[PDB]
């Protein structure tokens, strides 16, 4: 572009401990400025999916046989030295030692940090950690198509003690007019709602589908599918007409305390991005017009990053590293993402204790052959039990006599002896209610000087907001 050759020397005269924030292909950049400063200079593109690195990587060297090109997504590259631009994913510098990180870092000319904004574990960790030699670098961090007009709606609610005399219905508890014969595309936040809804329509003799098996009704117009945000990611529909949007999705959250367990995490019904909401809108108005009935929920603004910033603290244990210190003093000068202070102060309080003392060796072994989706869980709880518990599975509102078991563990199942927990679960905090169970309290110092010490924070936050 006339703006690219504007951008590209914005970049190119960047001093080292230089950080720029870029908005707009965000692919061609890296090459406009490896062309500009030699060839046989380093540049590095931080990626957060392998298979976006692999794909980028392709399509460059075969675009630009001229320009020497290298990928990252596997084992360390030991002494690497690869003149091109490499494509690397976050994940593959996740594991590096700090120092090998800088030393690895400080040998680039240029760091692109891609796609910023998906604020991944692997993404959080590395920038809050590169941060740390940001002296020592030249960082830019990069960041982001209707084609005919959109009808739009505002559908409201469905309350108990319901008429709609077949003039409306009710789809995904969103009151809809039964004219809307089009091809319809309803987002849902659960995976149940989807099936649930879905039968729900068929009852009422419409062609209903859920998410190939859709392509056989994607085939027969008109056509409804109700489907979760997971169907925007590949799935193509048919010259779709319109799009109902509960303004909902299911997403991982933590709750903070100063009882413990301190953390508890577990998915939880939220309110879409502005950014979210665009892409279900963006669904329709592609190739024909779209109507676009959105419920009466009012959108975020940013993601909540909070359980990925949690995950991510995994990253620094080996290195004694702070990885929410890091990522609040990496971002209060890249000013990349918002702020929850009182979150940041609790999830930073908690990370000095994970790293406290060195991982007992049984729980880093564990930690890595395990399936555990939460790995750090049993880091955490380590402070107080080396052996992990099986909580009964709660299907509906009643606990079951089913356990989730993943590998490595060699866990008990609860009984009626609850585990001193740090880390928990939303369902495992449930089956403890449930059972009329208690969780223990802090056993030992570091653990009661943790709970003070949120205990403090939350005091001030509290009377913050009485007045």
């Amino acid at each position: 572009a006339t703006d690219l050759t504007e951008m590209v020397k914005k970049i190119t005269t960047m001093n080292r401990g230089e950080f720029r924030q870029i908005t707009l292909k965000t692919t061609e950049l890296p090459r406009s400025v490896i062309e500009e400063i030699g060839r046989h200079k380093r540049v590095l593109v931080l990626i957060p999916l392998r298979a976006a690195a692999e794909s980028v990587y392709q399509y460059m060297r075969q675009k630009h046989p001229s320009i020497a090109f290298n990928l990252r997504i596997g084992e360390m590259k030991e002494g690497d030295m690869a003149t091109g631009i490499t494509y690397a994913s976050y994940g593959y510098f996740c594991q590096m030692s700090q120092p090998k990180l800088r030393a690895a870092m400080v040998e680039y000319s240029f760091i692109f940090l891609d796609e910023y904004h998906c604020a991944t574990p692997e993404q959080l960790a590395i920038m809050g950690k590169i941060h740390r030699f940001s002296e020592n670098l030249r960082v830019v961090a990069m960041t982001a198509g209707q084609k005919h007009p959109i009808e739009e709606f505002i559908a409201p609610e469905v309350m108990k003690g319901e008429d709609l005399g077949s003039e409306y219905l009710d789809i995904a508890g969103l009151k809809i007019p039964v004219e809307e014969k089009n091809n319809m595309l309803v987002f849902v936040p659960t995976r149940n709602m989807a099936v649930e809804a879905a039968k729900k329509l068929k009852a009422k003799g419409y062609n209903s589908g859920y998410y190939s098996n859709l392509r056989v009704v994607t085939s027969q117009s008109p056509y409804v599918v109700v489907a979760t945000n997971a169907i925007e990611s590949g799935v193509t529909l048919p010259d779709l007409d319109v799009v109902v949007d509960t303004g909902l999705k299911c997403e991982k959250r933590i709750r903070l305390s100063p009882k413990m367990p301190f953390i508890v995490t577990g998915l939880k019904r939220m309110a879409v991005t502005i950014g979210e909401q665009a892409q279900r809108r963006g669904r329709v108005g592609r190739v024909k017009p779209g109507r676009y009935y959105r419920s009466q929920e009012t959108p975020v603004g940013s993601k909540d990053y909070h359980y990925d910033l949690l995950q991510a603290q995994r990253y620094g244990i080996e290195d004694g590293i702070n990885i929410t210190k890091s990522f609040r003093e990496m971002n209060y000068d890249w000013s990349l993402y918002e702020e929850d202070s009182l979150m940041i102060t609790q999830l930073e309080i908690l990370n000095n204790l994970l790293i406290s003392e060195e991982l007992p060796m049984a729980v880093k072994n564990i930690m890595a052959r395990t399936d555990h989706p939460e790995p750090i869980k049993l880091a955490y709880n380590s402070y107080e039990t080396q052996v992990p518990v099986l909580f009964p599975k709660i299907r509906n509102g009643e606990v079951t006599d089913t356990y989730d078991n993943y590998t490595f563990l060699n866990a008990r199942k609860l009984g009626d002896d609850v585990p001193p927990y740090v880390y928990a679960t939303e369902d495992e905090d449930l089956a403890v209610e449930l059972l009329g169970l208690d969780w223990p309290d802090p056993g030992n110092q570091g653990t009661v000087e943790a709970g003070r010490a949120l205990k403090q924070v939350v005091g001030l936050s509290t009377a913050e907001n009485a007045l």
